[PDB]
């Protein structure tokens, strides 16, 4: 069947934005997972799962005995997809479970590991999320295997559709670099926002960059795509080598006994894949990747092996039983458990990826440290699980249950907890009056409680005007939140708060953070008023402000905007068309289209144009809450035209006269141009629309002010 | 971006179940277009409608100085994709505004008479949808030009999205028949759903099949395509004639001076498309689909001016402008005026497809009778134009505003008023109780209900319980209908209405179309109640009684359930696999994939199956209202394989001892199979989801009972 996909693959996707709506959702309207999950007894959950680490089965035997290495590798997949470029992926929704990622070659077996947990999830139901229960096995597994582990959230909801993420443009699983649809370019750059470097795979190639096994070029991209994950040095070689202290590789026999993904499977595998030919298929015949190295003498339980056996013996490259590369160490005695069979022994091996951590030197100092220390190598491991399975889940207003680290870590972009009475209607409508009689604009106002609050995203989390950011390094620097405007609106600000909070009693005081809000509200009520229109924008107090020391200049650069149609701004020209790139930030900030639709037509109006570009600015009354955008954009009394000078700015002249009426750019145009955009506008274009528009802007803007207000969720 | 589609081509795509949400519609939850409508002056839009004829644009100039050409055209596309098979396409959303629609060759310029009324639109807002506005502009050209329509009814509510219909296999437009994609097999045999003969054609090739210009062939595909949206022989005359009274076609120049359609074109086209390079590209040198014909010496008044050309010349094979074959009077005088210059005359012409009027000798006839009486051929046409335009809007209760035809017409499938008082609750329960005090089993009265629900289609909202006709032919004689055993119920629930009426007071009685749904009613909470629980059904009385004389045979002949999953029935052996064809039937119920996956698995364990089949009936207390179904699909204990005889069906044995427990089709095995489904079986199948299950089971079971219920609306 042809779609509209099929005719016009280039036209824009819409349905990006209406994902994840009531109709997909098998729960009720007002099912809140965090009540249930704060009911579960998770310390009975967590002894059905210590309870099934030795339950082999049959259909998928448990290597050692013990399903623990499955597990933590399951988890560790789980939680291996993020990217820190977007906030995408991570373990926080349970995409694991749907597609691709369910099929990923990357993540073959896991399908089983998966099915293993059935009748946990079956047993306890709604109260424990499959997102939640992925990484509480993870967990589990280590405890199991005599890992104490640094603590555990729940609180990741389950989702019931696949994410729509870009995870490449190649058409071939695992194709390898400098093909039609390359990721990379230039020296070894990998595109953003990827963060693996072949299709399919969630960091790094087991047998080297392309298959080369090369273990310093493998350390390069190990060290490129952690970084990518927000990963440094020390957590990087903590969690491969934490890790792999723990089970096996499986490839027993050649890859082409193994059979389709889930997703291509017959209807009679139910969700299973990768059906074998090879003898028995399962246990001690499985293949996973085709790699057969298990690394340590001891692989059901916690031990410091990993780094005595990469630094004791040296390594010789050799294959697997399926074709692979990978090494094992010169002149050993068949000293590795074998994972079936008690009166076999194995040499030591180690993957290509493995060596990196010995012969990469920056690596080298780190793994050589923690051989040396290795309580150092166990704290670091347990931080950085944490780390690594926690980071997309967002603020910590946001962790539930028992188990949750009291321990405040940078990463968490932490907020301080507020300790005095908040302002109250009376003080609100008081520091509003001062906000406006100080002279500030409405565009200042709207401008720089936009940039505050327009950071967040709904990926992983992060951003939002709580904790007062944007005025710390970085955001106080971006080019998208013009510095030297923001500086000046920020100290009129300071100035309000602190001649407030100096009139106090009993304690009571505001925050910069709320202060910038309110003053936007200030700003669009108003708008409104020079509109002609009575309008009380709402706002909740309770945001509290960061200190620099509590922001993380480097983790914070991903949050910069470089393209943000909201303001008409892209930071420089990309491959990628801006409306495109107006689409994707609407799905991180969690708006539908007609909300975006809204949302750009008040900002161009109020004045949220970077550096007061005249671009989508159409109306004669500029700072005014009006549908002007709409009733202008859709006249047919204009015809519009690409300048010569850039293609990319459009001119807007009267069809009879030839006269100059207006500029716009993509962003600006495509809203009469799309076919499901043009029919939104058109709503808000139209005679009877005006109280509509200013009403269901006021209701996005307070959205966007409240995005990351998990204190009052 | 490669996407699960691209990876995975032939899986089954569930979003098409989660169009049309909240979150993509810029109306507010509450919005009723209805209400909306009912204040609309009709009048004052027709008046502004009236003075936009003859109002020419310079962007696109008014033929002849009258737009009403091209607004029937516009109001004839509109609803001319309808499909009798599935109720798919027409008018009833608005639909050719949106992707692909806006964009099909036949559609070439229909952007532009859409962009003459957006002043319109815009005036009146919200209070007319666009849905309606299309069709009102046809009927308003017509009398603009002295025709008398047969009426008009409002309450088409426009919609925000593509609709997801399958409009044939081809990836060329007007790719001609016998291509890898061929929409036609055997002797010119029509695949079904399609109704057209090429893709983005709307029945027909003007030229002729696949462009050979024969008349009495055209004439066969003209017959089976308007068949195929519910027109017979005079219908199909009275339409192709009575439109061809007005306007003209247009090919002033070849076809490759015409740019991309609009969903192609550049965003400076702001939506519109066919932008053309030939000479002013508009008016006088407009080109369309390439044809340069105008048939009747008055264009802008309606006349018996097509039928006298018809007859009146012999018809010479030509070509036009632009090279397409078209036919020109022999030796006729110059008599047909040109659109612009009053000086220039014309000869006659005609398309190859009006010649098939002449040509064909069953068409010949009515043609003949339709030129001698001239009123009956206006009478035939507003009839025609009537059904055509309001042919999937559904029962007349939803037909709204102050023109709406009185006459009740037969494909409407009328239902006829009550004018009685209606049982009240207590009666209701009364009713319950002597159904299953009759001996009629859970089974019996849950299978009976959903034959009569089951009907409806979302499409074009025919069928439903309403009306009886389960009663009546063809319904009662269907194979999926168990015409035996239906004859039995029915005949229990006959004596028990002609007890309860003849008992009562006051005029109260009960419908046997209501009491068939209460029937089902008393079933389910009888499930319920062998389960365990006891639940009220909710009701809703107010149904009638259709007569035979009231029920049109053959245009009943499409409903007939060929494939319905929620019965476990295949009426034969088809390309398309069965789990898809219940999506299909999911989709024109209007469920959800939620309300698919508790439907299907809850009439399984209630003796749903056509046959008593025991595919899917994995339970072990059939008749009880249980989770079973969900709770034993997915019990990993069980393994799936297909049978030798059918690859279709798969047995289900115990995993350890190979003892056969079950048999299953491709439909039941689906939920345990995807990704998507198998989640939301995975809820229903959880230990804590028994009371979850018997909700949603009863809310869903009522939203079926009730989807043609337009006088509760
Ligand atoms: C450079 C990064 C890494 C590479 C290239 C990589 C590669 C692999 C490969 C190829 C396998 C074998 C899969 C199979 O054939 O069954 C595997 C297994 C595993 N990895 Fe990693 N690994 C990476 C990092 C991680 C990290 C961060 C963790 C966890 C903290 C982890 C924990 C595991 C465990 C536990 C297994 C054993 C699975 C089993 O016993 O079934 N690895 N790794
Ligand atoms: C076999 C069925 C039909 C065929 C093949 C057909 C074909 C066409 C073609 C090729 C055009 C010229 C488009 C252009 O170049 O501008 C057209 C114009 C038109 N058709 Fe049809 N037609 C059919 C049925 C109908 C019906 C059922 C109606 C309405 C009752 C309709 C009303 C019109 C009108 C009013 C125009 C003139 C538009 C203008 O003035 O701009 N036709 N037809
Ligand atoms: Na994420
Ligand atoms: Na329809």
């Amino acid at each position: 069947g042809t779609s509209n996909r099929d005719w016009w693959p280039n036209q824009l996707d819409l349905s990006i934005l209406h994902r994840h709506s009531s109709l997909s959702d098998p729960m009720g309207k007002d099912f809140n997972y965090a009540q249930a999950f704060e009911k579960l007894d998770l310390a009975a959950v967590k002894r059905d799962l210590h309870a099934l680490m030795t339950t082999s089965q049959d259909w998928w035997p448990a290597d050692f005995g013990h399903y623990g290495g499955l597990f933590i590798r399951m988890a560790w997949h789980s939680a291996g997809t993020y990217r820190t470029a977007d906030g995408r992926g991570g373990a926080g929704e349970g995409q694991q479970r749907f597609a691709p990622l369910n099929s990923w070659p990357d993540n073959a077996n896991l399908d089983k590991a998966r099915r293993l947990l059935w009748p946990i999830k079956q047993k306890y139901g709604r109260a424990i999320s499959w997102a939640d229960l992925l990484i509480l096995t993870g967990n589990v597994a280590l405890e199991s295997m005599g890992f104490k582990t640094f603590g555990f959230a729940g609180g990741r909801a389950d989702t019931w559709e696949p994410e729509d993420v870009y995870w490449g443009s190649e058409k071939i699983w695992l194709e390898l670099s400098g093909g039609p649809n390359s990721r990379y370019s230039g020296d070894r750059q990998l595109e953003n926002p990827l963060a693996a470097v072949q299709m399919g795979l969630i960091y790094v190639n087991p047998e080297g960059p392309d298959g080369n096994p090369d273990p310093v070029a493998a350390a390069r991209d190990i060290r490129d795509t952690f970084a990518r994950m927000a990963m440094n040095d020390e957590e990087t070689v903590a969690l491969i080598a934490g890790g792999h202290t723990f089970g096996k590789t499986h490839g027993a026999g050649p890859a082409s006994n193994v059979g389709a993904e889930p997703e291509a499977a017959g209807i009679e595998a139910q969700g299973l894949g990768w059906k074998s030919a090879y003898r028995t298929g399962k246990g001690a015949d499985a293949i996973t990747t085709g790699l057969e190295v298990t690394w340590t003498t001891t692989p059901t339980q916690w031990s410091h092996n990993f780094f005595e056996n990469l630094f004791g013996y040296e390594w010789e490259l050799t294959k697997s039983p399926a074709g692979a590369h990978q090494w094992v160490a010169k002149g050993a005695d068949a000293v590795i458990p074998d994972a079936f069979d008690p009166s076999k022994k194995h040499r030591p091996t180690m993957l290509t990826t493995d060596l990196s951590l010995r012969f990469d030197p920056a690596y080298e100092k780190i793994s050589r440290r923690f051989h040396e220390n290795p309580e150092q190598f166990a704290d670091a491991f347990a931080r950085a699980w944490f780390k690594l399975t926690h980071r997309d889940m967002g603020p910590r207003a946001r962790y539930l249950g028992p188990e949750v680290p009291a321990e405040v870590l940078l990463w968490q972009d932490p907020i301080p907890a507020v300790d005095h009475p908040l302002i109250d209607a009376a003080d609100a409508a008081e520091l509003k009056a001062k906000v406006l009689a100080s002279g500030l604009t409405v565009s200042q106002l709207v401008s720089t409680a936009w940039a505050a609050a327009s950071t967040f995203r709904g990926s992983d989390k992060r951003g939002g005007a709580n904790g007062a950011r944007i005025r710390l390094a970085p955001q106080k620097d971006w080019e998208a939140n013009q510095p030297e405007q923001l500086a000046a609106v920020l100290e009129t600000l300071e100035a309000i708060r602190t001649a407030f909070n100096g009139a106090q009693r009993g304690g009571k005081q505001v925050s910069l953070a709320d202060l910038i809000v309110l003053a936007g509200c200030a700003g669009v009520e108003q708008a409104a008023k020079n509109a002609g229109h009575a309008v009380t924008v709402p706002f909740a107090p309770g945001r509290a402000d960061a200190s620099q020391e509590q922001t993380d200049v480097e983790s914070m650069a991903v949050l910069e905007p470089v393209a943000d149609g909201f303001r008409n701004y892209l930071k420089g020209k990309y491959r990628v068309p801006a409306e495109v790139l107006l689409v994707d930030k609407a799905q991180l900030l969690t708006l539908s289209a007609p909300e975006m639709t809204v949302l750009l037509g008040g900002l161009r109006v109020l004045g949220a144009n970077v550096g007061q570009s005249r671009h989508g600015v159409f109306t004669a009354r500029e700072q005014a809450l009006t549908n002007d955008f709409f009733v202008n954009l859709l006249d047919m009394g204009t015809e519009w035209k690409p300048t010569a000078a850039d293609a990319d700015v459009f001119e807007g002249r009267d069809r009879a006269t030839g006269e100059l009426k207006w500029t716009g750019t993509r962003v600006d145009l495509v809203f009469g141009s799309h076919s499901q955009l043009r029919a939104l506008a058109e709503v808000y274009g139209s005679a009877d629309a005006q109280e509509k528009f200013v009403r269901d802007f006021v209701a996005v803007w307070n959205k966007v002010m409240n995005l990351d207000r998990f204190d009052l969720a």
